[PDB]
């Protein structure tokens, strides 16, 4: 019967088309359009799991670099997971599975489908792989073995069968990650397999499937400290490799909709950006609105007291560098160098496997330092430190993992700016010189903008505030980022004070001794024909009062909903204390007082309080090591 | 007839293929592709609606917040458009409808299918939404009801649902735009529904839907400004919802090639960027080549006189802040933050729902100043103002739109740069402190650039232009931005010699009266041993004078085409009056003359005129407010 | 017989499927799949070749602009490849295909389907091209005469020729490369076309179609320089266009995972990243491991003696404009602008067809300064020039293409750094005037940083060292960057000791003769009564030294793998000869030593050495031009 004939396996072929092609030929050559969709429905599911503390059954192909070959250190451990080579202690697919829950909640389960010395023929042919291992996400790492040649791989050989593979992948139900391959000589010898994985990069993007640039996790680091022989990564490469496989599943680039941080980007708890993507590992930030946040947003991310909270952040960092800035408060150990999460010890030279500027003479070597006391200057900005290199990137601020946090940590925010990689610094003043730029805080008295026709009245200059450039901020931990006790802790900076008549006076300005926050003006140039007629310089470090813009309840109840705050009420001096002192929300000012001999000459006053800033530094961040 | 079956419903059902899969299954699985190329057809029709004065028939879904849910304000209005619940007096659609026609001219249909309370299961079995509306382009917004647990909504039925409206409304002919929902704490409570429609995301960009992150609006707002209650907003909150909807569509972010604005991004009318989507309101720009134009492209701006001409620059900004400089002269209105669109005065505190920095300690309330006259220093590039906040900016570039403007404006370029958010500025010295970087503007004569192997001779440092940094120009409306009347409008700034020798002089170059765009040196720092010997520095405000690098007519008539020009054939000293100088588009420099006391000493001279400037700012920018 | 009619041409019609349409009407619609999965896969394929010394089959369409239509310039040649016009000397596929193997080694041939007034239908309909080409890319430019009316076209045809000839280009197994239309104006009249283009633009991206933007190749160029008529460019302009066309092929830009240059990007050979595509003309590039890199990735990138080598670098600038470092070493003849990979000379303004700022206020006439020796200062990081206008740029390091070079040139890395154009410039001091930063190097002896509920002890400053900012190096070929001889080469700074005490020192740091690179400080400004208690400031230009972080050989032979180096063991002097010096990768450091007349007071020390830096640099280039 015909009708049993179409029923058939070949039932599609005796139909054709008008084109002259059967349908069966339609439906294989347009049967891509479900393999993305499918590709993407999984993938969507598998960023949901990874950013909702989710279960995620990972699959982890393919040949030896994904199989943790290490046969040369002493880091070794014997082959499992059905390879046949000596495993590093830790491979990738091992870190990738510990790292993951510890910073997303999402817990990962391992399917390792890697033998060393394998291809993409092989794979798509082995025996063991053949039947469907029922889980979430596969990655995909198989170039290095295609190009060399094994069992007679070709790069049109290599392309099918990885073709083959995802679509396999997929119709299995798993999400198909690909990756660029990892290992080597940082593109040393000009690897063939580069070239044949971005050629198999491209025809997965046709599938829908993210790529994942390992070959850019090893870019900036020291070939010595990843490598084990001169392709395969020792314990420490293969860690950062899926601690940097794992920031990008948190960072959300498994979606075609992730957009990498180019620019200086804030993102804070329980909102949702494309840029940066945030986990909260246990499910215990609240992300309430008080108007206790130091941020217009009040969302407090609050690390609650006693409770183990892990806070992360992962992104793509689109620059060579970037600095994090927080409007943090409070004991968060900050994590977000790779090598620092995880690094057993074994090899000497595994702590210098961080991202390191490449040019030898930008920077030496990165020692790393991160801030685990945030608690200083309240309410300020900080200095969270620096992330090195071109990738992905994760920033866990998490609290004592025991439940032993007597006080509440709180992520109000948290900046990721991109910077040029010799204009950033580890630590305020925490590496051998930091590259700074000089920064210019401008006022004028009377500003002539907003004025037009009229010439405003001449204002006498006897007292004005500044926002404290970055050098006036000093660093420590918790308290001592405070110069309180001890006044060497801020750079002296400069008052240069113009007017319309050519009158000039520049002061350094210093912290006046180790009692307070009060600043003292030292006369370095004035225009004057005698010293005795500068005014006497004094100010003292302090933060804005809190004035209700709207308050609730003016319109209705109900009805500005919240209370819209600004601090613009007034100056209040700081001494430094946090039990005493004002929250450093309403911004750390410099409240300058003039003190002139004669009677103050009025006048049309251009006020710059020089310091030293980092690159594009949006605010003076208060450094806490 | 088995040949009746195969043309039945059921016919595709009964071949099978070479898989044991039946030829229905396999279209149903693969349908995926003709829903995405429908869909991105569908929404490259509508971004050529919208960048072409077209028009748009918009179907709005989904829930509450769609709906314009409002049940708490006192600026609420009857439910209409099929909901239940009381309306905010503006909600987003409308406020789309009524925005994306005035900004780019295309015009705009509402069909409301949106409900309180509702779900995307019931939207998709809603009785009274199984037609098809014939609309243009759908944007869908379902999660928050979702993730309650309504109507028995699980997450896999959310996922599915959405799935199938968003494959209905394709269909259906409409483009499918998903939105991730808005509403409630700027993330506060980790909601679920961030979550939920994050992976219902990843699964709408399965079919190319734009994804418009709603959540990202409300981020940098005050929460009591833009909320009714804890989840819906007031009508500004709506408001700005939907203005920033219709600033991505006229962005062009219906687009898969579309580009956020990452680094310092520069366009003029009349080019398509993939950064900045450029809308002609009214289609009255004459974007013409004329030389009297202030760039290079010589692509003027015109918004003719007698005329009301609106020009649209809409983008994604990827950075927590951007500063707007543009090429523009004449009284152009400029609108660039949103709640000054639209802002019915209804509540007092919808004034404070402006894009502000959440640090409370980098940025006090914000008071939004924008230039409406930008024809003084004309020529000069012009500090437009700042965009505070990542996501979706629009700067509307309009003239009176009663066509009673006197004279041409011209808008010859509009550069967007991303700046971070403390480095911005509204204006220039309009808000209460600047954090400015001190740029140096460095000149070497000789230089000892090109020369190689030789040395030049020492030249005498008597007269040099430079070109005059940021805090050297004024701001002001119109002719006000000139320092000329009232010379207090400008940063007195430093001019150091530098040379082999070690003789360095340091001058405080500030304002000579208010008599002209003259400058006069005050000698702060010199190495000499006597004062008398450093040299008497006088300088003018002046612009380069226009010479013709290649005139047209040179190799044939026809044949430079047009007229290649440069100004670089001198300094002239410019009064301020812009009746009688020229046009600043040469420049704006301070030519600086030095009157030694005894001969000129001849030396390698190093000069750097320093000044404070924005961070990154390309050219100086006049300030126009 | 039935099975006959489902075998036939429309056995698919007969056949219904669940929703009442027949699988034909499926199969049509949901066809996009197949021609998207084709078209990335022939896509990836392209870039394949482009990266790999391949050969591309590349066929150019579509009008008078792919055409080079040229009737009125006097650089025509007569009427080629099927076309009806004079064609200007130099078209666009031409150039592409004489640039692209140029710079990347990927041979291009040309199949011309260019005709001068053609439309999309007639380009469909075309009967030379209604065969296949069996090429393997390519590009589509139909919007201009589309707009025009031309052949009765109308947006609706031309929307769906345009489709119709992708898909047939798809069928035919070529990569289709949609470009948006070039040509007239830089945007003047608000030309239809792009809108038409970019709606055509969006259903292309429906199947996968790279959209390259060719209407923004001309944004920044000089129109009369660019142009033949008002809407078809001269044999430069076409030039240009071609050679952005290649540049995106070089960039990786075919590549949906390509991603924009936005924030600084480091770059080095052999290394395969999404933003800078990386391509080795001639495959002799050597990509080695060597501790002689200058950078701690340790990839040599050896363009070897002898040998004629080419070392492309191609990206999409994401800004106006970019500033070029690189840690290049040796004789690197270096192209980046366009304009001066090709220029035939026939008309005198095609040399000012290069990327220039348009305002006319922020820049004056480009002199496009390129750097050919970059063997001085050996080790620095050296500034190799700046990339104009938002677009495709392609960085060109080639060394004597006759194979004479004597010595092997190295290009360790190559840093594209978006910058703001006004702060931008052509070379250090190469321009009018630098707008540039002051940039504070700032050291804090003892640091506050890491101290903690301790006072550390005051230490004497008697001696220090700090990277020179950028204003203390020189520019010049080879060892003329270095001030050694000519002192004038580098502009004096100012170095601010602060302390704890408020006492304040300011030095002029200028260089001290032209015997060796000894810098000597002239007091400015002085906290202290008197000016002999302060202390005599000697300096001297000196990179730090070698020491060994990690050994090879420690925990194993095999097992730290390599050499983990730091420049942190000491700073040696430096006389500027580069057979004595030592290599500058550890650094350009200013060595300071304190000469105190008294015993040297102790304190708590905030040395700033100030300089003129570009913005946003993160290491201090040394100039080579």
């Amino acid at each position: 019967t015909l009708r049993s004939q179409l029923a058939s396996t070949g039932g599609a072929a005796m139909v054709k088309a008008s084109d002259g092609r059967t349908v069966e030929q339609w439906l294989v050559q347009s049967d891509s359009a479900s393999f993305r969709a499918k590709n993407m429905a999984k993938l969507a599911w598998c960023d949901y799991q990874v950013h909702n503390r989710g279960s995620l059954k990972c699959c982890f192909l393919g040949d030896s670099m994904t199989a943790g070959f290490d046969r040369t250190s002493s880091d070794t451990i014997p082959a499992q997971d059905g390879d046949w080579a000596t495993r590093a202690s830790m491979n990738y697919p091992y870190r990738f599975a510990s790292y993951l829950p510890e910073q997303s909640g999402c817990s990962v389960y391992i399917t390792m489908r890697a033998i060393s010395g394998y291809t993409a023929k092989q794979a798509y042919e082995e025996a063991l792989w053949q039947s469907n291992p029922n889980c979430d996400i596969v990655f995909i790492m198989y170039a290095i073995n295609d190009s060399g040649g094994v069992a007679g791989a070709t790069l049109d050989l290599y392309m099918e069968y990885m073709e083959k593979l995802i679509r396999r992948y997929i119709d299995w139900g798993c999400a198909v990650v690909v990756q660029r391959p990892s290992g080597g000589g940082q593109g040393a010898g000009n690897p063939a397999w580069l070239h044949w994985a971005k050629r198999m990069q491209m025809v997965a993007r046709v599938y829908g499937c993210p790529v994942f640039d390992a070959h850019e996790v090893m870019l900036n680091r020291h070939y010595a400290a990843v490598q084990s022989d001169g392709t395969h990564y020792n314990s420490m490469g293969y860690a950062i490799h899926g601690e940097k496989l794992a920031s990008m599943l948190m960072a959300g680039g498994l979606l075609d909709t992730y957009k990498p941080v180019v620019n200086e980007t804030t993102v804070w708890t329980g909102m949702m950006s494309d840029h940066i993507g945030w986990c909260d590992a246990r499910g215990n930030i609240g992300t309430g609105r008080s108007d206790g946040a130091y941020t217009r947003d009040k969302v407090t991310g609050v690390l609650q007291a006693g409770k183990a909270t892990i806070c992360t952040f992962s992104f793509y960092l689109d620059a060579e560098a970037a600095h994090i800035y927080g409007k943090l408060d409070g004991l968060i150990n900050t994590i977000y160098t790779n090598g620092y999460w995880w690094n057993n010890g074994n090899k000497p030279y595994y702590q210098y496997a961080v991202d390191i500027d490449n040019s030898f003479g930008a920077s030496l070597q990165r020692v790393n330092k991160s801030a685990n006391n945030y608690e200083g200057m309240p309410g300020s900005r900080k200095f969270v430190g620096r992330l090195i290199g071109r990738g992905w990137h994760t920033i866990t601020l998490f609290t004592n993992l025991q439940g032993e946090a007597l006080k509440d940590a709180f992520v109000n925010s948290i900046t990721v700016q991109p910077i040029p990689i010799g204009l950033s610094t580890e630590q305020m003043w925490g590496q051998d010189e930091e590259r700074r730029y000089r920064v210019v805080h401008t006022r004028r008295m009377p500003s002539p903008s907003g004025q037009g026709g009229t010439l405003p009245v001449a204002v006498a200059l006897t007292g004005f505030q500044m926002r404290a450039p970055q050098s006036f901020l000093g660093t420590g931990p918790g308290t001592n980022a405070v110069p309180a006790p001890y006044f060497y802790n801020t750079v002296p900076g400069k008052l240069k004070v113009y007017n319309e008549k050519g009158d000039y006076i520049e002061w350094l300005v210093y912290k006046d001794g180790s009692s307070g926050l009060k600043w003292k003006g030292k006369v370095l140039t004035h225009s004057f024909a005698d010293v005795a007629s500068v005014p006497t310089l004094t100010a003292y470090m302090g933060t804005a009062k809190q004035n209700v813009i709207v308050a609730a309840g003016s319109s209705g109840a109900n009805q500005p909903l919240e209370n819209i705050y600004d601090y613009n009420a007034g100056l209040q001096e700081q001494t430094g204390n946090p039990s005493t002192d004002l929250s450093w929300k309403g911004g750390i000012y410099l409240v300058f007082t003039l003190a002139w001999p004669s009677t103050a000459p009025t006048g049309y006053w251009t006020i710059e309080l020089e310091g030293s800033d980092w690159f594009g530094n949006s605010e003076s961040a208060v450094g806490c090591f």
